[PDB]
DNA sequence: TTTTT
DNA sequence: TTTTT
């Protein structure tokens, strides 16, 4: 396989920059004297979780309706305080670290096209106010969030820019999904409650939209004393933290259209990926695109067109399809959360589920730290713990097992998940989470994994299992899925099917 | 014949009262805000039948030069109601509604425009018009229910299918507290109807209504403004009101209706003490009908009651006007929070127990047979008016629950159907705060019979065959009397 | 019913 | 906890 720590994507940093450039320059809007932009003053563009230039409609509707343009960025102190019920780290530290990754590639890119970023600490809706004033801006285009913290931030924002006066005006745009809310064959209030149906719906009555294109010259910005530095993690609070095995995911654009190269055209994978999707070990099983989805420094609609010119020019398959099928999965987690507002969070889900359920503190722990006494469990732990990444197959596996073999609240799984993953987005992973759990409005089904048998069909060797684990490295298949007690550790509790 | 216009004023002293509340609140002159060079612009009008504090109205003259007001006669406004099937429109809000657009076309023609009538679909109507008109936009009131918003979608999508260019601008309206001034966003909307009074009143301002200049004009040059479409072509038989209350449709009646109860008669300094009456005009507003098709508009009445506060009197009953249409905010938000939930058998919270749909039961409370006068009295007035009583409203829906153990969304399709001030929100946010499967309640028949008519006028008014007995009797007669009862009560 | 003893 | 045995 290869021992090394695998940069994801694994391209030189030369690679990746040869490769943006010809990204950016193959999706070029090519110039735009049509587009008037003179006498139209001053906007500021609010990054939030579309930390790309690349198929952007909010920055092209900040540039098509400006003479002058201030990006900016808050990092607003909520962002790394507690997480709702439990009170974990809202931001655990490779997500943070990430984050800067991200901030940093987008001041880069902004700078290539005449712009700048403008970095601040602190609460949008005292800043954005503040910026709008001293610089006389008309308008704040930003895309429109889903779920309850951001919408009230929204609303924060909103009544800020109206309590310094009428004109300056915060105006949302709808992004973030591969089919568009305003084209579906339904409002969101009526969306289907089964996927399915979701899925056939926008198939046979949808269209995706083409990528928006962006030109190569956005500027100017307005004239700016101190742009601001990237913050620190310390100063946040939070100690930094290095990948030591595993997967190392590189933040920014740059380095996701870079990974798209990589899966798509580089190494020829896209045509396998239904066969491989439900690996555990190493970057090559899947796209590995969600950490950069998640902060929007790549889109569904550039993923499209991708996939559309390697059907074009390699093969068309089940595989070429599938990543769409899964891509549909994520729009709908999205459109959900409108659906279901709040209900996402609560114990008893989408249909208000009753009854039980221990938030027991040593179970918890023993799940959180890798020392369940199951190989397979204790490695995706570990895995989330030191890379901010799991498995699709491991995020149903460790999920089924706290809910039906430890009983836990649901709940502390989804937060801990929440403070560690990369890839971490509220419709998604609670989501998921209700779905796994059984707390969803689709249709009752006993969603209960055997560990056994998806140890013996997803791990056959036990390789991944003895990655994480390296004591388990010596033994052969059979001790690696059945280790015994001297050589790992004691149980926390048994299983609930398929041998105890 | 025992009926009772609504407000009880002629045509004529109608035109005069609207005339004198137009020039009112009107707004003094506008050359200020230029027009020229900004095109032609569509209005729809759906509920917000009206001119006088209009943001959609407002918004579409400043932006344009030229105004195409249009109102679209849907025809799944005349189909039937979802679970049940009854009529999705009866024939007295019928009869309602085109009095309704009558008296806006009117008002409209007296500011410099009109109103472009249809029968059909807006998004088949409404793309073609803004196509053949070149219209830049389309400006209409945000709605908040399934089919409203399912309405916007399309209407949305057949603009787009023409070109681009022709944009759906959706305005929030209709409450008394807009929107975006509230201290959280919808979707964390309180479940408890007075902590989101006690949050809006410490923290929010009522804005002061929108004022409309008395000169709007010129609309298009249009070869058929199009006629008002009888009941009959859509399948309703008229029905004129026999007996009670006979609300008249329109702005102008709504204003009137305003300048009555407020003005003419004093009434609102003593409405807290009269609101859960039943008989007559004078005990309540009687508001709502208007303000379900958006004739009047509540910033309006809370500038009409800060100023009879001022010329008249202060006290809890002209603040309690204003905590009834802080329920009807609080409703219209809720409808957003909940979604489709609304209108389900479980309600918000999803509750699980057991509901009969006998049709005979059903039956015996639609036409007024239950044996127990406060019930019949009551479903006999909504079938006969379109409007019943707030004590009556929570009185039956609480005898259909409890009582005959009826599946709630039952009566709540029949009050659908009758209700002149039929509402969504307000219907079915009531219907399931009383059947108990709200976000966050038995009603003694004999109690509230002896409480609310303790003669029994309003049980005699209603029911010819009671109005000979004594005030005992009314409450309780008897089979040879009166007629057996369908169930027992509960308590 | 996407993925499930 | 609008009105609520
Ligand atoms: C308990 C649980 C929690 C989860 N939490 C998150 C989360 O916070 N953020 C997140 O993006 N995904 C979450 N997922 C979904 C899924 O596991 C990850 O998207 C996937 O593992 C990312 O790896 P990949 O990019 O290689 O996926 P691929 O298999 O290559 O899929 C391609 C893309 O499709 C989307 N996708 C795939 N599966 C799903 C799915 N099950 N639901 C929604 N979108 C999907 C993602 O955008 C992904 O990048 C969760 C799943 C479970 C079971
Ligand atoms: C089972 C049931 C169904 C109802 N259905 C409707 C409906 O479809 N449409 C509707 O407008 N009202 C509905 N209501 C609320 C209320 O009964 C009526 O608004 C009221 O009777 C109208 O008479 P009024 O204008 O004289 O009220 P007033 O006592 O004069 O109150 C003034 C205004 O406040 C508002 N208001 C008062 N009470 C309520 C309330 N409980 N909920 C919401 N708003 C209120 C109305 O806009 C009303 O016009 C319902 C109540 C119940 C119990
Ligand atoms: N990015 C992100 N956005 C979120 O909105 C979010 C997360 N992450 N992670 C989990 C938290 C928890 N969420 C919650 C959970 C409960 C309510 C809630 O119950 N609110 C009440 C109203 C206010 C109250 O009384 O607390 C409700 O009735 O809905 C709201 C948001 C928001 N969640
Ligand atoms: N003016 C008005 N507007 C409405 O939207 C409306 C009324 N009146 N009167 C009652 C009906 C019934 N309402 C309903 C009831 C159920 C669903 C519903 O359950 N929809 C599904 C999705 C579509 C489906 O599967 O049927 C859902 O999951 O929400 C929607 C609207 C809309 N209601
Ligand atoms: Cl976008
Ligand atoms: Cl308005
Ligand atoms: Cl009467």
């Amino acid at each position: 396989m290869n021992d090394h720590i695998h940069r994801v994507p694994a391209l030189t940093e030369e690679e990746i920059d040869s490769v943006a450039i010809k990204t950016f320059e193959r999706y070029a809007l090519p110039s735009s004297s049509s587009v008037k932009r003179k006498g139209k003053g001053v906007t500021i563009l609010w990054f939030r979780n579309d930390l790309r230039v690349l198929d952007n409609d909010a920055l092209y509707k900040a540039w098509s309706s400006s003479d002058t343009i201030l990006p900016v960025y808050c990092l607003d102190p909520r962002l790394f305080h507690t997480t709702h019920f439990f009170n974990f780290p809202k931001t655990g530290a490779l997500r943070g670290g990430f984050l800067m990754e991200c901030l940093v590639d987008l001041r880069k890119n902004l700078m290539k096209r005449g712009l700048n970023l403008l970095i601040r600490s602190g609460k949008p809706e005292e800043i954005l106010p503040s910026l709008a004033k001293d610089f006389g801006a008309r308008t704040v285009f930003a895309h429109k969030e889903t779920c309850s913290e951001e919408v009230d931030v929204e609303r924060l924002v909103n009544q800020g820019l109206k309590r310094v006066g009428n004109s300056t005006k915060l105006e949302l745009i709808w992004g973030s999904t591969m089919y568009h809310k305003d084209d579906l064959p339904f409002d969101v209030f009526d969306l289907p409650d089964v996927y399915t149906q979701f899925r056939k719906s926008v198939e046979a009555k949808c269209s995706i939209r083409s990528s928006t294109r962006i030109p190569l010259s956005l500027g100017p910005t307005p004239s700016v004393d101190d742009w601001g530095d990237v913050p620190t993690l310390e100063k946040l609070g939070v100690e930094p933290q290095e990948v030591t095995r595993g997967m190392r995911f590189v933040g920014g654009e740059s380095a996701g259209v870079g990974r798209v190269f990589e899966y798509f055209w580089k190494k020829d994978l896209l045509k396998v990926y239904k066969e491989t999707r439900n690996g555990m070990l190493g970057p090559d099983y899947s796209t590995k695109f969600s950490p950069w989805l998640a902060f929007g420094c790549i889109s569904p609609r550039f993923i499209y067109e991708e996939v559309q010119r390697y059907e074009k020019e390699r093969v068309a398959n089940n595989s070429t399809y599938w990543v769409l099928f899964e891509l549909i999965w994520r729009d709908y987690f999205r459109f959900l959360s409108i659906k279901c507002g709040n209900s996402l969070f609560h114990l008893g889900g989408p249909r208000n589920v009753q009854g039980k359920w221990s938030q027991d503190q040593k179970l918890f722990e023993s799940w959180r730290d890798a020392k369940t006494g199951y190989p397979l469990i204790d490695a995706n732990m570990k895995e989330l713990s030191t890379t901010g990444f799991m498995s699709n197959r491991g995020r149903q596996i460790v999920c089924s097992f706290l809910v039906r073999d430890m009983g836990l609240d649901w709940r502390m799984g989804a937060e801990w998940f929440e403070t560690c993953l990369l890839d971490y987005d509220p419709c998604s992973n609670y989501g998921n989470w209700t779905y796994g759990a059984g707390v969803g409005n689709d249709p009752r089904e006993d969603r209960y994994f055997s560990i056994p048998k998806q140890a013996q069909n997803y791990d056959p060797e036990g390789e991944y299992v003895a990655f994480w684990l390296q004591q388990l490295r010596r033994l052969p298949k059979e001790k690696r899925h059945w280790p015994g007690r001297l050589m790992y550790m004691d149980t926390v509790v048994p299983l609930k099917h398929g041998n105890g």
